[PDB]
């Protein structure tokens, strides 16, 4: 393997609500390897926009696996998790020009838009 994965999340939708009072504020989590990358929050919202853009370094296209998660910022309790979803690389490196871009399931609700490029080395 061997690459650069450029991970644009554009919104999503319908998430899961885990405030204990008033609606989450969600924000995007990335992680693959050692890797972490999460975007700012937004406040008070199921529906946020993110327009969250990242990139992380591949070093085994076959096996690498991004993790996807949505996350309810809190100021004083343990962050909420609201969704997930793995990705796995050898599926970007299958696509067509490497690059997938849609709206998928989140675990176990909600939508999320996002467009993955793999760039190879
Ligand atoms: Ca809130
Ligand atoms: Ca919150
Ligand atoms: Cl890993
Ligand atoms: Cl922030
Ligand atoms: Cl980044
Ligand atoms: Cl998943
Ligand atoms: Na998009």
């Amino acid at each position: 393997g061997g690459g650069t994965l450029f991970v644009t999340v554009q919104r999503c939708r319908n998430l899961k609500n885990k405030e204990t009072i008033g609606v989450s504020d969600p924000y995007v989590k990335l992680q693959l390897r050692k890797q972490t990358r999460k975007s700012p929050y937004i406040s008070s919202t199921l529906n946020p926009d993110f327009n969250f853009e990242a990139a992380l370094e591949v070093y085994d296209i076959r096996s690498d696996v991004l993790h996807i998660s949505i996350l309810d910022k809190n100021d004083l309790v343990k962050d909420r998790l609201m969704g997930t979803l793995r990705i796995m690389l050898s599926q970007v490196a299958a696509a067509p020009g490497d690059i997938i871009r849609g709206d998928m399931n989140l675990d176990p609700e909600g939508q999320i838009s996002l467009e993955l490029k793999l760039l190879r080395h």
